[PDB]
């Protein structure tokens, strides 16, 4: 727990991800 709790801020940028993700997936 808090280990994950400073890692937090790379994990924000993974689960943000899959909302860009369409986006190139749309224009491909």
């Amino acid at each position: 727990n808090e280990q994950e709790l400073l890692e937090l801020d790379k994990w924000a940028s993974l689960w943000n991800w899959f909302n860009i993700t369409n986006w190139l997936w749309y224009i491909k």
